[PDB]
């Protein structure tokens, strides 16, 4: 860093900047960082719990915690996903430039039953940022404990744990043990700073946009077609039922039958539950009835999946047992809560091209007909991808994540995170932060034994992270008004993306992207 | 080439030289030519035989050998391997270097049942790279004939023959002949010699390591998601069975129902055979329970077909019916060996993010439940490609193959060669070698027929091949030990990879590449 | 020093580089250092004790502490030592950068209970390294207290103390005495740092290989010598026994009794014990079986003692009683613990040239024979060396220490450090370390006697240790795979050279070096 315990070693710099192409985003909090595990790194797994196959694992809790800004709130306020997602058809992160600064040390004695806090002066915090990529990487999995929404929130830093192989509740030779300390670090005092800065790679524009058509109508309702299809395979009134073969051009009065050059996308079917409980089944089949891999002899289900439409049209009642992201109320209890506790996303704009989630991708023949044997066809539940099919990732939302680190294999497909967002080669670097181990007092006679008697401290600071966004401006010819996300001009008793009487902050609803039409 | 009948044209280099990211391997065999076909080229086939529909075939035979090393161990030392293996993610081929040289061409002549040989000084061998691809390419079938492993080994040439468009046992118009002498070639008596090189295209690393992370377990086990899922159609002992709309938010406790971003790899299922006969069912199932695809009414073992784990945790006694790779003992017969005469691959390692081989890929919603219906689910046996999917390739061996041609087709997907290795657009060209025929005495009268009598005779030298390799270095911060390929250090009576009392080098196992480890 | 109560004097640098030859390891640490013998040197002695006279001594203690980074794992993680064993036949040291830093002294006040602890701003840390040698070395005496193993673990400096002559526990006129304070020493507010840097003086390569052949099995086992031996002194059948004087040349059959230019080294025999305890005499024969040597009338065991194979082949349950390095479990106990909780060395690798250290060195003749008296033998011992001896020093262990100062004597032989590593004429220098008294409130008039009243207080802070490694690279032309350190692939409960579920860091057994191999 820096300078004086009497000098501040950063401002706060929270603010947006339009420019044309290009926009600004700088979110600075205050976060708070306590001691975890006691300076300790554990072991842990699910031996005893109770666990089933499907849930055991083995890995290692760290005493360090880490930085994740990895949520769409963290960078743009409500009134900007309002400008960003009502003017561009799309948008990328470019560059980030990140900083630590006006760290505070903090004791804490305890007498009684009555607390003391006061400044360690002379205490570190330690940071790092693994921009090798060597630790396992943590975020892109969701995990709450990012940056707040808002602004004025103070925030808690998660704790760095990771997990390696299992077999049962038990490790393999192959597992990995990573201390963290065994990287170089910066030691900062309550006078220093941390900083550093960071390039995306290129990546595809976010769709911030529907379809204003749909892959079964992509032609001109005016002229026929040239080319011919199989339409009778009998008459036709002549009495009574004889073989033949008829054939017709295409024709607008029988879009269905037309030729054409395209595919809709992937299919992965769910299972479709509706919001009004006395449509359902009376059981328990979540994961029963759910779409699950299967790895290594675990079951994993299949949550998102793949990018499909939630539901046809007029049927916004239904959705897919687990292939939509649903975020909490600021109300919702941990586990088993209800329904108006949620927010489910809905991802009906999509059904121009992808196929809806919990209906067959098609059918398909199934055997050869002839005179003795009747054509049969099936029903196609799971379809891969075909050439010519074309298809639309999933949407990402004011409060869902970014990005993710696309996995180091031999092979991805199409490696967008099926989560939402962005796939990144070389994401975002892990901030890695732990305050330094201040020993208590030690005894007067030499002891080799593990160092096991330590003062109890925390600390504070502020964190800053700004992120340019490159703007993909819409052209659109479209002569009649858009769709438009707007709020509720209606009178109530709060507002939307606002805090409450005991100040509160609360987010009403998700807030997708697509706003704005294309064509296909 | 070169010179006199007293001077050898080429000197012996075999050698390794490793120098921080690359590896030049060089590699010098003695082999030996024949005269094939008498010289003629015959048209072959399943005319005949007895043969099944899809045993049927067209196809040529050849006078030419050829040269193929497309076998780690025409260049890898055991030793070697072992240094590529432990110490690098990765590693591809970038240049080759080929030399023919020291020929020297024989006249044999039979009296009684007394063989003498003795050299005829002015005949010549010919040779030419197919450097247009002009010829069919029979690279890459894993045919027997490369470069022995051995150094100490002398190798017959094999034979070259195609083949071409069959209907049943006969030809079609499009089929088609290709006659090797309508090449230019380079004519050598046994002063000359032949040369040239190539270099490889850009081609990703190949990789050799395991995964130290599953798909499924890439999560922080220390923080709850902020996404919420279906957890409860029904509550929740309030009595009895009621239907209700429960959520719950992704947290360490259900690790199988926590919303991803992404999917593992695709799957087409293969049969399940057990090591211990007992086991087994009691027929003959491999063709009538074989995974095959279906061409022209012509069915093909998918051997070994997509990259899948051979077998669960805990199960290495299973393995797919044709989803290993397997290589045969120096004690094997052709058909119909024991099992100890084998070595069966085991491709546990990608179980971390590709379908177990023998397991369904997973379950897919195939109805719509309602208070009427219940909700059903069908497995998925063969999962074509879905975007979000990440996959692992098949690993290579010291003893499999290294490339092969990508066919020329509009269309590949991920044209990575399925028996393991590099796919090449312009693949190492086929080396053509052939005997110069050496006609017998003419007859004292002109006579237009077919040349038919010919001085027997054969060649012999010796050929080079140096390989650059390019290395991935691993950069790993893993803090414990990884596990590493290592020869057993408990006493016995012979060594591995090593000549026996007869010298005969023996190949004791299989070696893959994955020992060190990544994160995902 | 520079700067700040605010501002960090150094930064977390904890690291690994490879470069071709060269190796750098870095590695800092977080200590705690008390104040000794309430900043007093007292005289200490056996004196009282009921000691007997083998454990008699006087020296003197020492308010200062040191710091100590003479064991391998300061500075080698698991993973690196393993990469330095696999692959290198050798490595040594070359330069050292040494760094204190970050100070922070703290002050320690009570009322009972209870305890309170602040920053005492002003107060310094004194600080010097010893290199002219001024004081008595008591690194390489295998010290607990060096730097931890796992970088996240604080420790606590040991306390400086020396020993002089005694004849019993008395003094001699000749005895020395040493105040620290009486050298120049850099005294440290929480502002400031310390540094220094040493280059390593020229020293063989410590040898990481077993040899592949043995000093007895060095001929052509192909060719007879042209050499002779006297292989009878009676006839050979014919009736009945005759003296005779037959001679026989070398020869592949009698590889026992051909000439060589070579002998083993040498021997001083210890007493073979077994693992199993019903092997062993049913007495306590440690000291009074032991291998001691004596000195001014006093007797101290020879442990480790020449280097020397552990046992021959067949026979790993043998050890010899004090010739092995013995490192303590983290449950060892500090006396009489069981096997169990212990971690023996095997040095059996240096069979191949080294005398088996608990068998005899061999045989000798002791007489005249003639036909009245028969030719007799001796076993011998105790072999000093020999013209023509050739040998392995002891190997290094990931947790044994790397160097000792030889002693500074007219005469040295081989001086390699018998417990394992490197001797230096001029090794690193000490380092010491202690907290300036703080004087208590004075009382109102003054006062000659010696000040005793002292504020309590201790420091903590940082240190970090660089040291370049050159290494020796692998030049083996060896066919056949290595034997390679390795971790184990079965599964298990925890990993090796991790930490558990409490966050103990274990090391599960020592590793040694010798895994590659030369010829002789
Ligand atoms: N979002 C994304 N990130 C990286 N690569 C992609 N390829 C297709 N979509 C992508
Ligand atoms: N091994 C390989 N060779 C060529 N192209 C590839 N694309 C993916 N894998 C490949
Ligand atoms: N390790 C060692 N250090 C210094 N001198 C030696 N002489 C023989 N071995 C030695
Ligand atoms: N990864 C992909 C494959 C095919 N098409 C895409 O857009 N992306
Ligand atoms: N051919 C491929 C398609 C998608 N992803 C790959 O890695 N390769
Ligand atoms: N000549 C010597 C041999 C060994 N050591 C010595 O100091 N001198
Ligand atoms: N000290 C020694 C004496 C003789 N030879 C050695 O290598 N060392």
């Amino acid at each position: 860093g820096a300078d004086g315990v009497g000098n501040a070693s950063g401002n706060w710099h929270c603010d947006s900047t339009w420019l044309g192409d290009r926009v600004i985003t700088t979110s600075t909090r205050t976060w708070a960082l306590p001691t975890y595990n006691n300076h300790l790194y554990k072991q842990i797994s699910s031996a005893s719990t109770g666990a089933s196959n499907d849930n055991h694992y083995f890995g290692y809790s760290t005493p360090w915690g880490y930085f994740d800004f990895n949520r769409f709130h963290c960078h743009f306020s409500p009134r900007d996903w309002q400008r960003l997602i009502n003017n561009n058809w799309g948008f990328r992160p470019k560059r980030l430039n990140f900083k630590l600064f006006n760290i505070q040390v903090k004791e804490v004695t305890t007498n009684d039953g009555v607390t003391t806090i006061a400044n360690n002066l002379t205490s570190t915090v330690q940071v790092f940022s693994d921009s090798e990529y060597q630790l396992p990487y943590v975020l892109g999995s969701a995990h709450q404990g990012c940056l707040p929404p808002f602004p004025a929130d103070v925030f808690m830093i998660p704790q760095y744990g990771y997990l390696t192989l299992n077999n049962g509740s038990q490790a393999v030779g192959r597992s990995s043990f990573y201390c963290l300390e065994y990287f170089p670090s910066q030691m900062l005092r309550t006078g220093n700073n941390f900083t550093f800065s960071y390039t995306f790679e290129e990546v595809p524009f976010h769709s911030s946009y529907a379809h204003s058509q749909s892959l079964d109508r992509l032609m001109n309702p005016l002229i026929d077609q040239y080319l011919y299809y199989l339409n009778r395979t009998q008459n036709q009134s002549g009495s009574a039922q004889n073989k033949d073969l008829l054939f017709s051009r295409g024709s607008p009065a029988g879009m269905s039958v037309q030729p054409k050059n395209w595919l809709p996308g992937p299919c992965y079917r769910q299972q479709r539950v509706s919001k009004t409980k006395t449509d359902n089944n009376n059981s328990n089949f979540t994961w029963t009835g759910a779409s699950k891999y299967n790895l290594n002899g675990r079951e994993s289900i299949i949550n998102p999946g793949t990018a499909m439409a939630s539901h046809k049209d007029d049927e916004d009642k239904f959705f897919p047992m687990s292939g939509v992201m649903i975020f909490g109320k600021e109300s919702a209890g941990a586990s088993n809560t209800a329904l108006d506790n949620v927010m489910i996303t809905d991802e009906e704009e999509i059904k121009a091209t992808n196929p809806v989630a919990t209906e067959r991708f098609g059918t398909v023949a199934v055997n050869f007909q002839s005179s003795s044997t009747d054509p049969a066809t099936g029903d196609v539940h799971a379809m891969g991808a075909l050439p010519g099919m074309v298809w639309q990732d999933r949407d990402v939302y004011l409060q869902g994540p970014i990005w993710a680190k696309i996995p180091h294999t031999d092979g991805h497909f199409h490696p967008s995170p099926l989560m939402g967002g962005f796939g990144l080669k070389n994401p975002p670097p892990q901030i890695l932060i732990k305050n330094t181990p201040v020993p208590a007092n030690p005894p007067a006679e030499f002891s080799a034994t593990k160092f096991a008697s330590f003062i109890t401290q925390y600390s504070t600071g502020q964190v800053s992270v700004e992120i340019e966004w490159e703007l993909q401006k819409e052209n659109s010819k479209r002569w009649n008004p858009e769709v438009q996300y707007t709020s509720n001009y209606a009178k109530s008793a709060n507002v939307d993306f606002t805090v409450d009487n005991n100040g509160l902050y609360t987010e009403p609803r998700p807030i997708g992207t697509r706003y704005l039409t294309r064509p296909l």
